[PDB]
């Protein structure tokens, strides 16, 4: 099998496959093949995973996730009934790093840490399947999870250049990712103080990214779903003004770092929707307020140029939802969305919070009653059995169960 | 200093301290500084946690905590007013291992795995104390929290002998631990089966383990505490006969692997708490049932030959409380076991329950009612304001605002 | 695929490849299915690697490796011309586990060590595959190599128990691990003092943990080369009595620890090895001295039993070899060990005697002569050039010319 | 102490010191005092080291280091009479970093890479210098080393913005790291093709790299070394033109990514060079063509304005000095450039070459002549013996003897 051989078949795959429908690529077949290496290694989750996520998000109204920080809260996520697995940086950052600190947003923390974290999560993933399927309980069967739900994973703005980017897809898919996303921001340069907010990159950066994560994920040969963010909704400020997409959005002011200040809001938003749309799976206007007649607009935006194109979109948890929202928007909220085209919706640190409140509450009873709190607790996961859970069983849940198997298999 | 002049300074030290009043070392204090090297590295967390740690432990009616796997964990528990954390070896291996695999509890992750999270928690808490300080809040304001607690960790049986259990004591010391505890069983070789269960170790191979942890202890300067865990109670296998204390709770049996056979209870529980009583500053009998005749009978078997020995319990969180006792009792359950001598109390796996209980019960809605569920959260969160939970201010939590003080300061 | 059909495969398998020809399962396929889980992930490495090692130790006089503890000493021994890349655990110990401390061998790193590093060779072994593959070089073409060579990998004694050995097997296969190798010593606790030495388990544990490898092999998927180490021609000490294959070799003495003192050489050795050759694909007797006459009367003891049983060989650094053989003995030996049936042989601290010498070479002179000093090393690496030494365009070789590449395929 | 007291205390350190003459600092002692937290965390091993390491570079003739990627090759170089230690960036991205990748120099590699080798090589040193003190040695013996040599460590760019290099400054001297240098280039975004290179940023944000760089090492409470580089003497791109001390090097010209290309050289370099001066304790201009003709150049011009300023040199690794430097300039070289003041001297890639060149020269060797081969290594190791290379005695050398001390200590 000759380098032009794999080539030809290589093209004739984005040509045929429905999976790369409308999608643009930079760089030939001929390129992906000289990047390879001359031996292709296999990686089963990326390839399955991204397959599963591709097919949901395309039949389903729509999917919806949670921020995942540990195995076990992706793991409680499927068990309670999810179909994809949301991997936050912020959460990451703040909480699940490799080096161990407690960071803001700001990309502190080391490259690596959301890979180890994906890796994590299917690590737990992979051994709630060993579990069930050692028990004898076969897919068809009454009660049969599929453990294996899509990862979709933060990844910052590359951690860099394009290189970086490149090697940050490489990590994902490697640890098992079915989806990754990549902003167009520079959150290591965010100016602080009055006047200052987010800082945009333009948008030939942004699309030099996007253009080595894919470049990344055919090398990898795992057809990962690439989501596409922008900031442009709030970002006001731009490292420069060469590409002419953006230069019809500066104010004409500039900065003492030499940043020029730009017009931010939905229609800065589109122009960086619409450069990404061709090179990406999914668009994502990063937004703070909830708003479906905002979505709406920038949906019809996008899908004016680009009709039937996945959208993607965050729930803010930080905003306050019964304030300035009734029961029934806040109840239709996530169907709407599902019906305009935002086909994947997710809250970003529905893990914090849980993690963060749970232990709180806990704590301060423990403080005040004891024991008596903590059967709060335990009653109240005593109620949840019924709906699925299984954890209250510790011991059968971290897989004692199935390890004890192996020990007897080897001890006959 | 000279090496006679280090050892002698030790020595008085030993002899003067009533930290030291009736613990026995089976080494001198030649040997601790033939180990030592020539200069001595400072551990300033590991110290004050220990100090801090001694002073509550014999001042306080008691200590009492909850099992902490990640820094926002045991950042809420300082918050939630709790004086101390607790480290379960079973959560970090069932969620928070550097393996980053699900394991059941029998030493299968990696050895370095605890100290990992130690250092985490450490990070996390001082991350916690440079918010408030930069804030411009000084010790003495109301309000003021001391956020670094003392960590009591999980070192199982210091993974091998007395040399993995010597490092392990180092690493957790080098993380900031402020107490330590080793156990008698070998959870490497439990036995599956109806005629199996825990598997103990020599009386002398417990006490050689505690020796190399206070060894240890010494060497890296700091008075850590001491903590030693017997599986007495229930352990009904021995790996050898060696010991003339262990002895006269032998069956006469053997199994195919070569252990013997025990009568398990409070008796042989007994001898090992008598026999580590010189070694280690708590003794802690694991129970997996809670029992305050149980407990009180323990704790006058131990003071008649060591009166006043501080001691600690673990508060099964699989044992249904409810099931088994009436409220009066549950929520006099600590408060009693203190008037006993157990001065330090905790739920080992409160971290896992907290963590996979609201993961479950918010994504389960989530998946029902979306947008709604999450509002139930956020709701309940905003309740917890009053009482000291500051997370909803998700910004500032993690270091949003102390990072902001680092930007500022640099560029003006 | 149902179970039965999927176990009817993997147990024809069996019967039908000649690569587990003589080989005992003390489990069936129908364990194995059991316990894999519902889908099977691959490992590309593992097996080509696994298949690669098998096919050089049958067809080869015999394969020669050096002990690499960087990804660079084996990119090296392979651009040498060696075909097979060795791991010891004793250099990992000493400069290359993730704990990042010198160590002894006495298995005191973290678990995970030794997969690390035999996962940094893969991913650096895969560099050197891109570089020359970016290049234009075809498979067949004068001067290509084939940079995937496999690794034999150190697993200790498994670091505990079945379970431990077990997981370690599955971390070595994921890393990309061609074998690996355990020991049937208890290193944890080494006896010291004149009255000591290494302590021996009982053969029933060893067949225990070899039985624990397979399983994990079958488990993940990959025909992985299983090499039983024994250490029974010196250690002269055993855990426990029970196991009669053992029973012959007792003094009938016993030390303080319990252990039972037993009667070392090569009839302690044989009746290990013929116990483990059928679990086994290599057996391997560790010895100090270097003897063609030991070496011959052991292979022939096992091949009585077992007819062309692959055996292995360690060659050791610390032997003073010029004093006690003279050069034309010392010139044969490896060739003389292959005719016996010693396969696959290695220097277990190559890499440790290399990186010291070289650099305290370099140093010595640099502190006397500066500049000087590394002219001379410079030259050598000149002379290196003609015998296949690209490391002198060092910027080529750690993948500067494949990024550069990487970089204009995304950017124009 | 309040923070009115401690601001002046840290104040009067600052004006009062010779260590800090002529070092400007664009921030308060009340600021480093606000972003401290409450208590201070003590760090040995780096305010030792960092002492110590500023004592040599202002009473040695000079004080020169190699290339070290780990701890054996640092103990070698204090073994063989080496003062200081280098750690290269480049190094750690080709062999040594924690994602177990090889990398070209290009800030790819993990953030927290280049700490833990300082970790790494400082734990093999403490060991040293315990295996020495347990053997009896004491200071001011007849050949008594001091295993603390002081590590200047690689910080590249600082991997993104100011708080980046902040907290890399904080894990190098976490891991005890005496010096740091940061460069002023952006790697992360090299110009590809022929009209490519290095890519300076804005003078104004190397500076802010630096100031940032020296908080840290304030608020860590340690002096450490801080050295700035400059890449101005080949680059000839830079991201910016909005400061007036680049502006004068601009040729008009700009690329597609919006870079502004310059004229390169020394008068660049210098102008750089005295930009950083007054916030740096060594300059550092990087050369790939070593001549002491431009050494002296860039000498004067510095200390014309900066009468006495150390400087550091790198001698380039890469550069035939054989085909280019007669033996008699090669041999003064180092001693030249320290009668300029070039105080801190390095090889950075030494590490690189020894280790490659040493295995591939034993491999090609062994796949030839078998242990031949390595009895060459070993009787080169023999030679070296009178010297002071201790390594042959391989177990004492990796701490067999300090543990058996330990296990000895214990069991008695």
């Amino acid at each position: 099998m000759s380098r032009q051989q794999q080539a030809q078949e290589l093209q004739k795959q984005w040509e045929t496959d429905p999976r790369w429908k409308g999608i643009k690529r930079a760089f030939t077949a001929e390129d992906v093949v000289r990047l390879r290496g001359s031996i292709q290694q296999e990686h089963t989750l990326a390839k399955r995973g991204a397959e599963k996520l591709w097919t949901l998000i395309n039949n389903e109204p729509f999917v919806n996730a949670l921020g995942a920080l540990t195995g076990n809260q992706a793991m409680q996520q499927v068990k309670a009934g999810l179909k994809a697995i949301y991997l936050s940086g912020w959460q990451v950052a703040g909480d699940a790093n490799v080096a161990g600190e407690m960071y803001p947003d700001q990309s502190l923390y080391p490259a690596n840490s959301v890979p180890l974290v994906v890796k994590r999560i299917n690590n737990t993933l992979t051994r709630a399947d060993q579990i069930q399927w050692s028990e004898g309980k076969n897919p068809g069967d009454e009660g049969y999870v599929d453990f294996f739900a899509p990862i979709v994973a933060d990844a910052e703005a590359g951690f860099g250049g394009v290189l970086n980017a490149f090697e940050l897809m490489k990590a994902m898919i490697e640890a098992g990712a079915s989806g990754v996303h990549f902003e167009d921001q520079l959150a290591s340069v965010k100016k602080c103080g009055h006047m200052g907010g987010k800082v945009l990159v333009p948008t030939r950066e942004a699309v030099a990214k996007l253009t080595a994560a894919r470049l990344a994920a055919d090398v990898m040969g795992t057809p990962t779903v690439l989501v596409a963010r922008t900031d442009a909704e709030a970002a006001d400020l731009i490292t420069s003004d060469i590409d002419d997409n953006d230069k019809p959005y500066l104010t004409g002011e500039r900065t003492v770092e030499g940043f020029f200040r730009t017009k931010p809001g939905l229609e800065q938003a589109i122009s960086r929707g619409l450069a990404y749309a061709p090179y990406a799976d999914l668009i994502w206007c990063e937004t703070g307020k909830p708003d479906l007649e905002y979505a709406k607009k920038f949906a019809e935006a996008i899908h004016k140029q680009f009709p039937g194109k996945l959208l993607s979109y965050n729930c803010s948890p930080s905003f306050n939802w019964k304030k300035n929202l009734d029961d029934a928007t806040i109840a239709k909220f996530q169907k709407e969305l599902g019906a305009m085209g935002y086909k994947f919706q997710f809250i970003t640190l529905a893990g914090f919070h849980a993690l963060n409140y749970s232990m709180f509450n806990l704590a301060h009873g423990y403080a005040r009653t004891q024991m008596s709190a903590f059967v709060e607790l335990q009653q109240a996961e005593f109620a949840a059995a019924d709906k699925g859970f299984t954890a209250v069983k510790h011991q059968r849940e971290v897989g004692t169960g199935y390890f004890d198997a192996v020990t007897q298999t080897v001890e006959r």
